[PDB]
């Protein structure tokens, strides 16, 4: 009876070192929920409407949304829902140097959405932290490069090559997941941000004409949240448990190789990056198509980050896209490709659920 | 016209399988003996006319010492002062409590002193210097269908164990020719006989422990009641005699677990053709019973022979099997739970131990 419809947000990213040495244009003009682009030759004018709008063009300018605010508007009704038993994700979009890293995870004094969401979600469960509800929080961070999977939260043993790939397979009920897969239990900020660190060290940079960290490589921050509590029943208590699935995803950028002077691991690298975004693109393309009556089969085998995502773009969750655009002139039609696929996963819906563990069993009888 | 009363008496965990978490294979449901398999291969059901779940204290129908002998013996000592023969067979496996069901420890007494300290009671009770009641007692074995003298100490050599042989009287039916009957008035009289005998006893170390019998020992009562003559003359005219046994048979001992060697693959034999002819007689008398006409074959074992007028006619047959509850020892509780079904068995299979979530059906009906 729920179709829960996917929170699509804009982001427009201040001028950058590049497009300041080469003058280039702004294009990108905001009003608060609208966003226009005025091309340079002045012969057509495209705008599009979005749910949430955020300008860092300025860090004057009134309608500046900063990280802090980012986190208020997006992350924190995803936190609501998860902690009322609904499982979650969110995840970036965008081109090479367009903010996606910096919107997600943040740099050491200038936080993304991961450590808040953390943050605020050991808050809330330090403080409804009774008898009558316990909670027991497990956290994984992995990695997609080249079409092959790989753990962040190990500490590498030393030889001439130490990544050791992992498989994915399709269990028959929960879906696609990922054998071998370093589940750490966290207590508190303190390990979230210990793991985090050896995550992003151990994740895939390099340095291309476009951004000098460039991340060579998918990024996924999975929580899962088991809050127990209970009932009085004929027996003992502590007999309700619900599980909630976060997933944070950073994604990497379309990096044409004119531009972006590449050859050898980095060609090969933003390669596979390239197939992995049409893919993806694809799927977004055929959930937004099969919410308007129209049967389409979406292709989530084509790509390992669609088979494991297969739960969130469709299926069962609440999610949220963060489009990530740069304001110059240079890029607009990347910029416009951006804004497309964002206004038309717009119109995806899924089926989203409280997973109280109890279906077929006892109480859904009950029911 | 009786048949025997079947009855099983299952112990409860000790301490090795307690402590090393042997798990539990014998269950109750009123029937009182169902094995599920461990690997739940097999569900069997073994319906007795009695049965002691001597498992844990806080079951309801907890069988304890006094019950099983207010249940079961104590019944054959009303019919001995009736007049009439009685017979109490005890079947158990090396581990099961077969000493602990019959005999008792110094707590917890068990069916052989319950029996004779009421016995003793009921004679000084009912006696009136008019009526008496004489009490001898004998205490032999089988082994390897041959018969020894338990109660006859033996002198140097290497081993003196001498072997009587059987006869029929026309009236009396069989006996032993050559047999020590020794009168009795207390209980020590008897325990100091039978501390004595099952010294003499054949034991030996098998493959199961060092202390396993290997031979049948039954323990013969023999009761007199005269009463004396008002028409005029002599007393001694109106006499009864009552035979109560106590039997104490070895286990089946099947050799594919235990590779006989020699000596102990003659015994082995002997005490499992033993069993089978003993179970072709309750079978048997069983039927008998019911509505039959039927053939018992006591010529088949001096056991059988010699305990023909115990075992037929107007006299009173019980056996009680001793089981063990762990998972280790299975082969051996369904063949001493076999040997003991006079009924046939029900073996099933169906995964209803857990229904996911508390009776689905309670709400999904
Ligand atoms: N809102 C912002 N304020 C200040 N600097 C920013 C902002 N957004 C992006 N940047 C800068 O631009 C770069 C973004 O690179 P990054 O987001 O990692 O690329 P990608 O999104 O392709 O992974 C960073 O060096 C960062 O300093
Ligand atoms: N029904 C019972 N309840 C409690 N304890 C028992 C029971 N049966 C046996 N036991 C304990 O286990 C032992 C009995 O085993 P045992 O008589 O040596 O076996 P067997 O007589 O077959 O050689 C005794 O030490 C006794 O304390
Ligand atoms: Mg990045």
């Amino acid at each position: 009876e729920f179709n829960s419809q996917v929170t699509v947000a804009v982001r427009v990213r201040p001028f950058s070192k590049r497009e300041k040495t080469e003058k280039a244009s702004q294009v990108v003009f905001t009003n608060g929920e609208e966003i226009t682009v005025e091309h340079p030759d002045m012969k057509q004018v495209y705008s599009f409407i979005y749910d949430v709008s955020f300008w860092s063009f300025d860090e004057c300018h009134p309608g500046y949304a900063s990280q802090t605010t980012v986190y208020e508007t997006l992350a924190a009704p995803l936190l609501d829902r998860a902690f009322e038993g609904y499982n979650t994700c969110l995840f970036a979009y965008g081109q090479t140097g367009s903010g996606k890293s910096y919107t997600m995870m943040g740099l050491n004094e200038e936080p993304g959405i991961i450590p808040r969401f953390c943050e605020d979600l050991f808050a809330q469960i330090a403080k409804k932290q009774t008898s009558e509800v316990s909670y027991h929080l497990e956290m994984s961070f992995f990695e997609v490069y080249n079409e092959k999977i790989h753990d962040l939260l190990v500490c590498k043993g030393e030889n001439g090559q130490r990544k050791q790939p992992l498989r994915a397979r399709e269990h028959p009920v929960s879906g696609p997941y990922v054998e071998g897969l370093s589940m750490n239990v966290v207590s508190s900020y303190s390990d979230i941000q210990s793991w985090l660190e050896l995550g992003n060290k151990q994740r895939a940079t390099a340095a291309t004409g476009m951004n000098d960290k460039s991340s060579r490589s998918h990024s996924v921050f999975t929580l899962v949240m088991t809050q127990t509590k209970t009932e009085v029943v004929e027996g003992e208590e502590h007999d309700h448990r619900i599980t909630s699935r976060i997933n944070l995803v950073d994604l990497a950028g379309s990096e044409r190789c004119s531009t972006a002077h590449s050859s050898g691991q980095r060609l090969k690298e933003g390669v596979s990056i390239n197939k992995s975004l049409l893919t993806l693109g694809k799927v977004i393309s055929a959930l937004s198509e099969q919410a308007n009556g129209k049967r389409v089969f979406i292709p989530y085998r084509e790509s390992t980050l669609t088979w494991l995502l297969k739960e969130s773009l469709g299926g069962n969750s609440k999610t949220a896209m963060i489009a990530t655009v740069s304001p110059a002139a240079s890029n607009i039609e990347e910029t416009l490709s951006t804004l497309r696929y964002a206004t038309q996963a717009r119109l995806i819906v899924n089926i989203a659920k409280v997973n109280e563990d109890m279906n077929a069993k006892l109480i859904r009888e009950l029911k």
